[PDB]
């Protein structure tokens, strides 16, 4: 039902969402980058970075998401110890593989959508 560029970044965000780094493995590559908020991780730092969201017991919830041209724009609800945030995610799938991620923090539906204008054009 769902195409293998959709499945590829839906699995992304099951594996932020789980917290398996296997998971992530499975969808990345040595030259996959993705960048939190201004920071950069490439490959396998990236499944590090899964490895650090368990670690933290930080829970992804993903609330919806669309497709903008040939980009992935995903609405997740964050928490980390009694606090609540919604981050956007913005995924370029090449070749079925996870080319480059995008994520920022935002304070409102509002600004989630900016965001993800903004960065979709990025990526």
């Amino acid at each position: 039902h769902m195409p293998e560029e959709e499945k590829a970044a839906r699995l992304f965000i099951e594996a932020l969402e789980k917290g398996d780094p296997e998971l992530m493995r499975k969808v990345i590559s040595p030259d996959t980058k993705m960048v939190d908020n201004g920071r950069e991780f490439t490959g396998d730092e990236v499944v590090e970075y899964v490895k650090e969201i368990q670690k933290r017991g930080e829970q992804w919830h993903l609330k919806k998401y669309t497709k903008i041209g040939n980009v992935w724009v995903f609405y997740v609800q964050v928490d980390n110890n009694g606090q609540t945030e919604i981050w956007v995610v913005v995924i370029k799938v090449e070749n079925g593989r996870i080319k480059i991620v995008f994520i920022q923090t935002v304070r409102d539906e509002e600004e989630a959508h900016e965001a993800a204008r903004k960065l979709a054009k990025q990526a």
